[PDB]
RNA sequence: GAAUGAUUAACACUCAUUACCA
RNA sequence: UAGGGAAUAGUUUAAAAAACAUCUGACUCAUAUUCAGAAGAUGGAGGUUCAAUUCCUCCUUCCCUAACCA
RNA sequence: GCUAAACCUAGCCCCAAACCCACUCCACCUUACUACCAGACAACCUUAGCCAAACCAUUUACCCAAAUAAAGUAUAGGCGAUAGAAAUUGAAACCUGGCGCAAUAGAUAUAGUACCGCAAGGGAAAGAUGAAAAAUUAUAACCAAGCAUAAUAUAGCAAGGACUAACCCCUAUACCUUCUGCAUAAUGAAUUAACUAGAAAUAACUUUGCAAGGAGAGCCAAAGCUAAGACCCCCGAAACCAGACGAGCUACCUAAGAACAGCUAAAAGAGCACACCCGUCUAUGUAGCAAAAUAGUGGGAAGAUUUAUAGGUAGAGGCGACAAACCUACCGAGCCUGGUGAUAGCUGGUUGUCCAAGAUAGAAUCUUAGUUCAACUUUAAAUUUGCCCACAGAACCCUCUAAAUCCCCUUGUAAAUUUAACUGUUAGUCCAAAGAGGAACAGCUCUUUGGACACUAGGAAAAAACCUUGUAGAGAGAGUAAAAAAUUUAACACCCAUAGUAGGCCUAAAAGCAGCCACCAAUUAAGAAAGCGUUCAAGCUCAACACCCACUACCUAAAAAAUCCCAAACAUAUAACUGAACUCCUCACACCCAAUUGGACCAAUCUAUCACCCUAUAGAAGAACUAAUGUUAGUAUAAGUAACAUGAAAACAUUCUCCUCCGCAUAAGCCUGCGUCAGAUUAAAACGAACUGACAAUUAACAGCCCAAUAUCUACAAUCAACCAACAAGUCAUUAUUACCCUCACUGUCAACCCAACACAGGCAUGCUCAUAAGGAAAGGUUAAAAAAAGUAAAAGGAACUCGGCAAAUCUUACCCCGCCUGUUUACCAAAAACAUCACCUCUAGCAUCACCAGUAUUAGAGGCACCGCCUGCCCAGUGACACAUGUUUAACGGCCGCGGUACCCUAACCGUGCAAAGGUAGCAUAAUCACUUGUUCCUUAAAUAGGGACCUGUAUGAAUGGCUCCACGAGGGUUCAGCUGUCUCUUACUUUUAACCAGUGAAAUUGACCUGCCCGUGAAGAGGCGGGCAUAACACAGCAAGACGAGAAGACCCUAUGGAGCUUU
RNA sequence: CUCGGAGCAGAACCCAACCUCCGAGCAGUACAUGCUAAGACUUCACCAGUCAAAGCGAACUACUAUACUCAAUUGAUCCAAUAACUUGACCAACGGAACAAGUUACCCUAGGGAUAACAGCGCAAUCCUAUUCUAGAGUCCAUAUCAACAAUAGGGUUUACGACCUCGAUGUUGGAUCAGGACAUCCCGAUGGUGCAGCCGCUAUUAAAGGUUCGUUUGUUCAACGAUUAAAGUCCUACGUGAUCUGAGUUCAGACCGGAGUAAUCCAGGUCGGUUUCUAUCUACUUUCAAAUUCCUCCCUGUACGAAAGGACAAGAGAAAUAAGGCCUACUUCACAAAGCGCCUUCCCCCGUAAAUGAUAUCAUCUCAACUUAGUAUUAUACCCACACCCACCCAAGAACAGGGUUUGU
RNA sequence: UAGGGAAUAGUUUAAAAAACAGCAGAUGGAGGUAUUCCUCCUUCCCUAACCA
């Protein structure tokens, strides 16, 4: 019986984020419904979708969640966004992917409320 | 260590050169 | 096989200094001692920091310890 | 037919009621049960701990004076576990009963007896007629295991299907527990009978009552409330604490006793050697003679000796020449009783029938042998989707542009979620697939997806994990599913060869063929050469011509293990057949998973009411046993086995043979225990009797049982006590005065005997006998096997045996290690080198009326070391102790060095430099001293890891936790000369015991059941029991020890447990 | 030992190893990091954790301004401090006990084959063997002999690994005793090759009937050494065999030395000492009756061979050892007999190859062509073989039983 | 962490001086009415904490 070694590797047990799309394409959500959680922007905030400081993308009005394709401009003042667009060959348009809530119903109703 | 010179009255030294198991 | 420590001038120590050794001079008839001068160093590689012997990391050399119970 | 079986009483339990309490004479706290004398001692003083807190450390309910209620409230608490009031409230109360037991029950109870223990203390078993036994030839019978009547015939979990037929044929791997998985060679179980194990709240559910109220004050209430039904086991530690009991064993001590021949020396912890004490070595024995013995051999035996008697020290302790010894057979700390039903996440066990549902992501945890929450699983309830899935849809960064998933209408289906209430599972196996670790090893380890297994059946030889197949019954129908192993191998050309030229160059030589360049040309045809060869050449081939139909294939390679190959066989008759619990068929249908969960029934018993040859509806409960190394009893198996016993003849008078270990007596112990008579009860055999009943008996002079007061007295051992010389300094003695006229009581007295469970080869003090005047018998009979035990003798050799000369024989030499010596220790595996010890040294203490001590520093106590001889070096920084102003102290705890260089190499007188309290000094050294190591050398042997002497840096020797020498001593360990021998070469013969046979008597462990073969294979991985083979009428007796993973002891090694205990400690 | 990122885990989520890598236990800026509140997420439970519309109050009409940048950057309850607000653990064993270390070989109990040591089993890295390949060595020459880099198989003797049976026990080294088996043969037999003249060797094929020594030191298995031998084989059998033995070693309780430790005590160390039970129920077995192996001497022969030195084989003869089976004349132990140290007997084959003839393929060719020879045994033969006289007696027969004799039953 | 106290030249003292160390040299820092009055901060000491 040869004394053996030991590893030299520690750490790295953290369990599942748990992350990823909670609504998929076509699904009913209420306002606040969270629709994905990501650690990094994989699906973009697009109608009526709001964004958390931690990334996550919820409903901000009650209807149906889409998941479409467009085109990314980022904001001027994003520094690092722009120093890549800036750089991109004349011609060719950055594409991702956004998600939207489509409302289903409207603000309100005229009713009819007295006749004076 | 060897040879060679330099050195000494001649040497030694020194310097320089050469070649099982429970 | 596992573990801890160490590496500084040619030599041995210190927190970039002393000691001698080495070279220079003086004293001696000459040598040593002595006196006055001079030079020389942070095992290796990588990185942090404006700055690293002094913060970390791997490798080499060496040392010390353990390597058991039926 | 035996053994047995059966019984209904004895009494007992729980309540009620009631307060309770004895007495002849005599004896009884001293040694209890003892007629009768001088004393004066006197009682109180907090329970602890197990356990719970998942350890444990504060803490952890225990009647304390009225049932209920207030209330598990206030309050307390590692604010944890758990503990827990009061104010206030306020009831009933008629002993003579029982849905209690009925001889393993109920009291332990026929009895606190027998029996066990020194003691405290522990503590049984069992009886059965009838009106009459002054009816006893009576009261029938049938029933457990075990046997008998009546042994057995190839083959195999002992049966099942069957059959004319018991067997033969075919099919079939006991049961429980425990596991991933057990025929397992894993656990338990000889068998019978009896006994022997699920206790309750919180809620919820079900069925009644009443209902915004319910309830027979308290409580609850936004349909509640009241009542009822229905769920929560048994045995087991090592421990802990309290109070008693123990020093008749043993350790040590106190008082007063006893023993020690002979010889040597005559001085002796001196030698030889009895008694006596001890227990070195070997064999025997191992349920024995013996819970430590016997035989031989050994150590001691005038001393630190051995030993009888009484007394002392007691468990938080004693005692100890420290062995963790010994303290009543078992002491890391006694025993008994109690706390106590200690606790156990650990093992084992858990009792009628039938059906149903039912396999598993993970998280935390002093947690991974367990729990709680999730998940899964079950039941009841609610109302609404569940499952399968169409498009559309879900990322860039990056190398496998993976198999897939997610979402999801339709559709095919029938589930799903929610509400209420719980338990169990949370120690996992193989297969396919994607990977990781390892060795692209594992029947290996780790995740993922799926399957199977832990449930059925068929198949793959046997076969958990592969294939087929699942839903349950009957059938002497039927169709099928999976389902059988194929293969066979290496020929090959014939013929012929001249030449520019030995091409050039290089080279000693290079001539087709070491290298470099060219690679042209003669002959119809032949490379300025493709393979060999020659030192260079020669020489043999191939590519050429000619001859001429070689008319090639151009894909490939073996084998070996251990008990014995392994179905038998077969190349030839027409695609089929066989084959399940699948499916169909006639009839029927709740009727094949562990844990767990739901449900339907039910034996017997008691009670209410029925019933009335054994029942019904209900209410109850000590309500069901193929398993706990279960408890008690009975009887088997081993087994008529192991084992045990009586000297011979005779007229039972006596005599003979042989032992003598003794023997007689006293003390202690014991208590009528081989005397008579009468019984046939019996001695490990036997009708004499030690057993039963009765009747007798031991006679004091021996011994025990003693003494008026007060004061006073007592320097001068003993040893033949005389010489002589001692130390350890000793067992023996009065007087004065007063008082005192009396007599022979009382008790022990037996034996073949005590302590050891026994009629035990053991233990047991003293006197005398010293081999006997006393006391005894080794052989039940026979035979004369093995193995075994105890002896005797042995050719030639003489340690060649063996770990070792163990044992035996003979009887001796020298040396080494350790310890100075005599002595002491682990009673029962160690007798030693361990302890003590003379000696030496350190430390403490200036003193009296209970140890030390009736002592006083030349003393006493606490320790170290271990006579003597030579010695005991350096260090006080640290720790300790002492001392105080620094400090002192090692024969206190302890410690006592590096790195680099210099005489060729080894080494360094030497030199540099750092560190420290000091740097291991003298000695000794391959050691009983970490390894290296069988170090080197001399001696020893034919040969030596042995032994002796040296060399040694031992970098881990070393100086009172002592170093080194050395006399004497040693059942210490090692070596050796000589001799000796059956130790051996290499065994043999005889005797005794045992043995075997006959007769009598008659155990133990063990035992699931057995109808109890061998081989290979298989398998929970080592098969009498499975597969394939082979073998095979039946049954004794004697041997053997290869297997039955043989018996015995719930492995002492190892790990685990929030299990113990002893010891140490900063 | 807690926390985060990445791979394993390629595409919703989840996913382990004492698996592979890298990090965290802060810092910085704000000071509305104010209040409040729909709807959701969630590390597979709980605890904890996460994102947020609207609204109030602010800010604001320049600020990717509105739950700050940032991945982790962290700690429950009780309790303590504090007027309040609020604060407090590397409680890092990081779901945290308010506070507790050693040692036990003097040990104990409960369990575990859920888990080690022995053996089995699995596996074959390691270990051993064979073949393939043709570099190299062997003067030349790959293949007499040896052999690198590699390749393909086999073996199951080693050291490991795994943890499947067994911990209500499967007794642990070496030796004694008795051995069963494999052949990968050490000796003896039969053959091919040789860098085989001969004598000796080397290598390969075949052969497991028979055989395979005694001693000094060591507990040894081994190893060294002495002396022999035809040879002193390799292995398996629970590293065969302790209900047959042994107990030197190893591995309990005593003790010493060196070393470690404050001590208790301890060490792969060394050293002295240290109890080895069992009456056999079952299986199995208790005359495989009887063919023998080997060395040496003489002779062949100083022949074959060879320059010499040296020096055979076959046949023949003799004498021994061992083994097996018997026996007692003598010797010896002994004495109506049993014994050895004495005497007597002992018998067949071995298949690897070497050669003819002769086809496929009109030569040739020993032929998994037909065939011929070396070249083979029904292994030979041997032993055993007739039986109610049998009460009893005797016995060279024997445990009992059985057997022989009794014409040896006063 | 809590308070108490303290800070002079490199060092240690005095009431702006001497002594040592190497003619230089100081009133820890900031603010206020100046070593000498007060306050906050730094460093250090003292004493008590450092629990859960
Ligand atoms: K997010
Ligand atoms: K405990
Ligand atoms: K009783
Ligand atoms: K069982
Ligand atoms: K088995
Ligand atoms: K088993
Ligand atoms: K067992
Ligand atoms: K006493
Ligand atoms: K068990
Ligand atoms: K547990
Ligand atoms: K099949
Ligand atoms: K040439
Ligand atoms: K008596
Ligand atoms: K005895
Ligand atoms: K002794
Ligand atoms: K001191
Ligand atoms: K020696
Ligand atoms: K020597
Ligand atoms: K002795
Ligand atoms: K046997
Ligand atoms: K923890
Ligand atoms: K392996
Ligand atoms: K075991
Ligand atoms: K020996
Ligand atoms: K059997
Ligand atoms: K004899
Ligand atoms: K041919
Ligand atoms: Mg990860
Ligand atoms: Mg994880
Ligand atoms: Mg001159
Ligand atoms: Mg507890
Ligand atoms: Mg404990
Ligand atoms: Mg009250
Ligand atoms: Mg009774
Ligand atoms: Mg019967
Ligand atoms: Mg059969
Ligand atoms: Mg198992
Ligand atoms: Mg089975
Ligand atoms: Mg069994
Ligand atoms: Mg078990
Ligand atoms: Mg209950
Ligand atoms: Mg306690
Ligand atoms: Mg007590
Ligand atoms: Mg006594
Ligand atoms: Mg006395
Ligand atoms: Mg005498
Ligand atoms: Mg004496
Ligand atoms: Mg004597
Ligand atoms: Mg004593
Ligand atoms: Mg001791
Ligand atoms: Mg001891
Ligand atoms: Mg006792
Ligand atoms: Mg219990
Ligand atoms: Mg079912
Ligand atoms: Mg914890
Ligand atoms: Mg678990
Ligand atoms: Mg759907
Ligand atoms: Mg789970
Ligand atoms: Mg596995
Ligand atoms: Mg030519
Ligand atoms: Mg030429
Ligand atoms: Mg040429
Ligand atoms: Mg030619
Ligand atoms: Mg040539
Ligand atoms: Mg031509
Ligand atoms: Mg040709
Ligand atoms: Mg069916
Ligand atoms: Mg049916
Ligand atoms: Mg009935
Ligand atoms: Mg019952
Ligand atoms: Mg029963
Ligand atoms: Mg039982
Ligand atoms: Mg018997
Ligand atoms: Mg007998
Ligand atoms: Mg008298
Ligand atoms: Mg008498
Ligand atoms: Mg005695
Ligand atoms: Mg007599
Ligand atoms: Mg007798
Ligand atoms: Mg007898
Ligand atoms: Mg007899
Ligand atoms: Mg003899
Ligand atoms: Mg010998
Ligand atoms: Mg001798
Ligand atoms: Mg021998
Ligand atoms: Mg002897
Ligand atoms: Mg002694
Ligand atoms: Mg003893
Ligand atoms: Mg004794
Ligand atoms: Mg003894
Ligand atoms: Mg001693
Ligand atoms: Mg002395
Ligand atoms: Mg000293
Ligand atoms: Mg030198
Ligand atoms: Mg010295
Ligand atoms: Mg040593
Ligand atoms: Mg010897
Ligand atoms: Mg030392
Ligand atoms: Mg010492
Ligand atoms: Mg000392
Ligand atoms: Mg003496
Ligand atoms: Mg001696
Ligand atoms: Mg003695
Ligand atoms: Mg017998
Ligand atoms: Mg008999
Ligand atoms: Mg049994
Ligand atoms: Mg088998
Ligand atoms: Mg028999
Ligand atoms: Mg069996
Ligand atoms: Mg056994
Ligand atoms: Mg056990
Ligand atoms: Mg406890
Ligand atoms: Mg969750
Ligand atoms: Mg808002
Ligand atoms: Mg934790
Ligand atoms: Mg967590
Ligand atoms: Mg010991
Ligand atoms: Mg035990
Ligand atoms: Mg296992
Ligand atoms: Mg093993
Ligand atoms: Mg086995
Ligand atoms: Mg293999
Ligand atoms: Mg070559
Ligand atoms: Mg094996
Ligand atoms: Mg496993
Ligand atoms: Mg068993
Ligand atoms: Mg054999
Ligand atoms: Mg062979
Ligand atoms: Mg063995
Ligand atoms: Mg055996
Ligand atoms: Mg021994
Ligand atoms: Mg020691
Ligand atoms: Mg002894
Ligand atoms: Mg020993
Ligand atoms: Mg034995
Ligand atoms: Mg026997
Ligand atoms: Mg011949
Ligand atoms: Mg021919
Ligand atoms: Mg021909």
């Amino acid at each position: 019986k040869k004394s053996g070694g030991s590893s030299k590797n520690l750490g790295g047990k953290s369990s599942g984020r748990r992350q990823g799309i909670k609504k998929m394409e076509g699904h009913y959500v209420h306002a606040g419904n969270i629709i994905a959680t990501q650690r990094h922007f994989r699906w973009h905030p697009g109608a009526h979708v709001g964004v958390g400081k931690n990334k996550c993308l919820y409903a901000l009005e009650e209807g149906i969640v889409r998941y479409t394709k467009e085109v990314y401009v980022p904001h001027p003042r994003n520094t690092e966004a722009v120093d890549l667009i800036t750089r991109l060959p004349k011609g060719a348009v950055l594409y991702k992917t956004f998600v939207h809530v489509v409302p289903a119903k409207p603000e309100g109703t005229f009713k009819l409320v007295a006749m004076l």
